[PDB]
């Protein structure tokens, strides 16, 4: 009776319970999945967060920089949800940058290990949870990633830009290794959301007129998108993926859905 | 139980029961909407191909070219769902473009004639439907066309591919309009399906290595005689899970397009 | 000495001195090209503009939709440039559409047959002239037409963004068939350009504040620009074109290349 | 006379007289540019190759995952074209993959350790580069690196398409640093060429079934043996005739790109 009723779902990436990952794990269970979530470094904190979710769902720790983290991962999954059982669904919602990378930090001033940092846990790691996870996954099983389309640079994003292009990469060859499962793999291209994160990100480039800003993207990206943009509301972008999480696209894989309002198919 | 319970959603383009609208009624049908169709030229015929759908609904003439059809649609599909109703949902699957604009016909020797007819039905039409039909449609309403990846040409597909062009195009700026509405307006980039227009315009004027080549890029696979994960790649933009894409291309093509080799 | 030295170039849609095929014919006959000219409608005139180009070139008549003026234009260009000779270059730079189909005239209150007579000018005639040259061209060669990116949608462009739309596609096509021939055919996109097609034509289409409508494109695109953008300048277009056409694109063929101060590359 | 006479150009990547770099910089220099070349790992190797060059050219050491090389690099680059010269031209045509991330090795088995060493020397070092050498850059000039066509999925390419990806993210960026100094900066999308990477890092991690396929589909066809059209695309990138492309892709790739079949 609810678009993901009777599916299992591994959801990463609560960290706020203004998390793009939190609302994904909202929507997901009032469509009736059940959940495994995963969560890095603060634990006790995502546990209470989580606790506000309509059903209890089972926590596992998850650094996707952690190899062991990775290696003990389906096994953990395995016993979360019940031997024999297998997840129908994962969602990545998972992203770092250094502030070197990132803001009105010079572009040519991040050092490589900060990159590489950010892009080993924005990029590399779709392809390590998807090698840990799709021998756990049932065929017409999904997995989703979060993007911002990065096909054309701009300012502040800066290193996470390239992360996302690299991110966009690594879909497209998650989805040949997904397929051999029959399982699909895409991302969702999501327009700016007040999320903790992302105001953070602006105030820490900034700073006193970071506010200003943000309204003023607001305005700007509501403007451009045709059906309007609401940067307050989650909701959209977490229904788009739980629709890439149903059986309602079953045709689509290594690709990319722009929940951004329709404002990337738009100049002005 | 259903993915648009009580929706009222218009759809055109059924001539066949291999037709892409045909599945597409029929899954909206199962996912508990309520249909008006629409058909071009063989009434008769058509009416006894959606007597098989599982469920009856009003059967409507619309020739695109016409410019009379689409100065009365709109209070024709109000006469059909009862005043005070307004549609939910339209999808747009039809298009035509005439042989010289196909298959092995030299590209150059297409008339403008036959290349302007095959762009007014397969790409104008969109604007037509859309300009006819938002005036009778709810707020966060949907409407659909049907597209082939026209981004890189290709043998066969000739002037067709200048049209689908033009129709991801027209689709941009349906969405400008549609938003004014609260609607949105997005296209489904489909693989090759097996269809009246598959076997008699394309192989009129001309496919088994087509669908090989089309399953083997195609990371989760593709069959040719299966038009249901197009269907349900529709009813999914018919729906509310997709609220935040207009203007946009969706591709059920197996991720054909994302793969070189 | 010159980047197209000894080789003969066809280049049409010069209207006034501020056409940028004015430009185009310019840079060619700088750069040692030998030219003939094609113009539509109003003949005296244009001859009278050509005059203030550096060298004499033949002018014929060429209203792409006449078919008689299609099928004699290969032996009105080798009368003109004599028998056992032939191009090396094709220049299209011809649009049109009614004002009907562009501005602030509603999208969808502009006729099909005003959007048809749009998109035969401004699409199907490049298939058109590279049907009747290509026979005329040697290996080498080098078709080129002018687009404005039209991936995107946005105010006032309207049917002129189908139209090249279209464009785009039909080139691809044209590729194929001059491939043949070793000849390459391919667009360039510029940037926008105050000719008299934009600051009348279009800008007739645009209302009361036409002029601050379009400085505010102006300014919007030499922002988004990382070098900038100079719509008083039609140079680095005509230098784009005869890049094109000289020998230094020897691998390029149903293409785009961008003349837009890198615009497109950049979200903001 | 020449294409780029007068024109101070760096030039990175020579490792054979197979090499991209090395037609670039043979084409260049046919063009009356004055080079400047960099070397990685067997500089006096490298030197033997680049004497093969119609023109003696200064050639100095570069690791791009080296701070100190990229500390001292603008340095030891005016050492090399004299005091009070800057360059109108760079060349980036380096890259690196691990065997791992390359081949029939799974996707899924390359440890990023590989992964990330591959984007760096591929894709970081782009900017890299740049900020090492825009302040010795003339207004006017020109920074082009290469490129492979990243934007579909394909066999054997596998994590160095990842690394291109991020590449072309980085030149948009780069670009928008690069224009304070009104210089621009585009890469070159090569199709298939027969290099010492071509053989060793992809070969090795495995062929003519790619030069037919690349050749098919190209329009103007295309001949992996001969790295000249790239080349001369590259100089036309470094030239004044591209005065106003930037953060940009040229496909150099016989069209290839633009055909489905
Ligand atoms: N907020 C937006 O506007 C927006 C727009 C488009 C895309 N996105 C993407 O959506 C996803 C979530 O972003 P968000 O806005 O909700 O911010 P967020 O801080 O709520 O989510 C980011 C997540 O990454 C997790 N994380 C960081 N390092 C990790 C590691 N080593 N191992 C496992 N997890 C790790 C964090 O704990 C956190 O839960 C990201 O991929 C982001 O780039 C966000
Ligand atoms: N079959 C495929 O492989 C495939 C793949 C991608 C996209 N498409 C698209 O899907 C849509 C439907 O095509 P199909 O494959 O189902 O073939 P089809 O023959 O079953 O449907 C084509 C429809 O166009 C209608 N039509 C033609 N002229 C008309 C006019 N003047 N006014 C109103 N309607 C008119 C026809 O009556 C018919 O019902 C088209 O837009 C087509 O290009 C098909
Ligand atoms: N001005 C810009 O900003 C800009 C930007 C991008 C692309 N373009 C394109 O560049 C080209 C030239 O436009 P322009 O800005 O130089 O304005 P323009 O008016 O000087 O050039 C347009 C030309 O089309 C010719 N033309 C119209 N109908 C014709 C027909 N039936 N047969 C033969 N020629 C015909 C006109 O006579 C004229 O010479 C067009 O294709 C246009 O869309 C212009
Ligand atoms: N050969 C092809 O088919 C092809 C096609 C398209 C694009 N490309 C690209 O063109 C460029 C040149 O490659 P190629 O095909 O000529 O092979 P190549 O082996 O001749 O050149 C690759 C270069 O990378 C250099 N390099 C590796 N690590 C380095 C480091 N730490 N610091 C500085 N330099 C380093 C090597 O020393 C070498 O000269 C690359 O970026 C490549 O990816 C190659
Ligand atoms: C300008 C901002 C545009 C919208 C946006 C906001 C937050 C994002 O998330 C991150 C970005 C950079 C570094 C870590 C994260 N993250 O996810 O925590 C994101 O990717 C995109
Ligand atoms: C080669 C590729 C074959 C895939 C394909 C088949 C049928 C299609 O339908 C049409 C085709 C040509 C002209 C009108 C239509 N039509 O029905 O709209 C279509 O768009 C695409
Ligand atoms: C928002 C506006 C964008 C302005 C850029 C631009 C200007 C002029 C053009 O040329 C024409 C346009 C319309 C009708 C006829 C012509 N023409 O070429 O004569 C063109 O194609 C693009
Ligand atoms: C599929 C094969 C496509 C053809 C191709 C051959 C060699 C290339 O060069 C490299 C490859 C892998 C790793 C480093 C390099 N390199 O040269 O920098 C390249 O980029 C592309």
């Amino acid at each position: 009776t609810g678009l993901l009723d009777g599916k299992r779902i591994l959801v990463s990436g609560i960290i706020t319970d203004s998390s793009i990952a939190f609302h994904i794990a909202r929507v997901a269970q009032e469509q009736g999945a059940q959940l495994v979530l995963t969560g890095f470094d603060r634990l006790r904190l995502i546990q209470r967060i989580t606790d506000r979710l309509p059903a209890k769902a089972p926590l596992l720790e998850l650094d996707v920089q952690n190899e062991e983290h990775l290696a003990s991962l389906a096994g953990r999954v395995t016993e979360a949800i019940g031997a024999g059982n297998k997840l129908d669904g994962v969602v990545h919602s998972i992203g770092f940058m250094p502030q070197t990378g990132m803001g009105i930090n010079p572009f040519f001033d991040a050092p490589y290990a900060d990159v590489s940092k950010g892009i080993h846990i924005s990029a590399y790691s779709y392809a390590s949870m998807a090698k840990a996870l799709l021998p756990i996954m049932n065929p017409g099983g999904s997995i989703v990633g979060m993007d911002f389309d990065p096909s054309r640079a701009m300012p502040a994003y800066n290193w996470m830009t390239v992360a996302k292009s690299a991110l966009e990469s690594v879909n497209r060859f998650v989805a040949r290794e997904a397929g051999k499962y029959g399982v699909r793999s895409n991302l969702v291209a999501a327009g700016p959301i007040r999320t903790l994160a992302m105001s953070a990100i602006v105030g820490g480039a900034l700073g006193e007129e970071a506010g200003a800003q943000i309204q003023l993207l607001e305005e700007g990206w509501d403007q451009r998108a045709p059906i309007g943009w609401n940067m307050k509301d989650a909701t959209p972008v977490a229904k788009t993926v739980c629709a890439l999480l149903s059986d309602w696209l079953p045709a689509t894989t290594g690709d990319i859905i722009y929940a951004d309002g329709g404002a990337h198919t738009q100049l002005l």
